[PDB]
């Protein structure tokens, strides 16, 4: 169903829900999953669609981290719990994208689009992902 | 007129106005033109007057980005209307500098100087490129 890249990200997203002991996996954790670590090879974060688009990867991260703090940290029994309805929607939307794109396995990139569409970092100090034109152009230019 | 080095910067500035879908070119886009890409020979950014003037050019880039995100609109059809009276003044100032220097063409050195005369950071302890006197101290190491 999912590519090795998407699986890496979702493994990490679910992992993060348990690492930060959150009540549920949220779009924030997937964004955080994309920000695995500032690895030079980090396609979804250092080399991503936002940094080469409109906003600084370092600041984007700090917002996401603030959101990881804002999502309550709970005991191991209430911790993690679920993938969440929110992502049931994001990932199903990523699947729709796969069909649009003629790709048999879910790309982490498709997750980035579905994910980004739900999220919105509406700070006056906006870090909200650059919209779809910059995101898509940069996605199309990946590797190749 | 302008030579290729100045034209590159000027071209980039106008491009940047369109990269931000803004109706007009502003001093901020030119400052952004000064800091495009990490190519050392670019006096406007790396082997610059800024480092020699004891300033952090990446911090300055953060300042520029902080200002770029404050551009009031990114509307597509409204984009690319004018170079702006503000920069009319700057480019006219560059011409004044050419007269001051007996120079048959505007180099990036001149276009830098002209904007710097009209540039600012709305900051007391500006992290801006070093002020004009230093700009001259180091700019005058170029050509002759």
């Amino acid at each position: 169903q999912f590519t090795e890249r998407a699986l890496t990200i979702l493994t990490l997203a679910q992992k993060l829900a348990s690492d930060h002991q959150h009540p549920q996996l949220q779009p924030i954790h997937i964004l955080a999953a994309f920000i695995e670590t500032p690895e030079d090879g980090s396609v979804p974060y250092l080399q991503n669609l936002i940094e080469k688009g409109r906003y600084d990867y370092d600041l984007f991260k700090k917002v996401v981290n603030r959101n990881l703090v804002r999502i309550p940290q709970q005991q191991p029994a209430p911790a993690e719990i679920t993938p969440s309805y929110a992502l049931g929607k994001v990932l199903q939307d990523a699947a729709k994208i796969q069909k649009q794109q003629k790709d048999s396995f879910i790309a982490q990139d498709h997750i980035l689009f579905a994910l980004f569409n739900d999220s919105s970092i509406q700070q006056i100090f906006k870090e909200a992902q650059v919209d779809i034109e910059a995101i898509k152009q940069q996605a199309l230019e990946l590797r190749g």
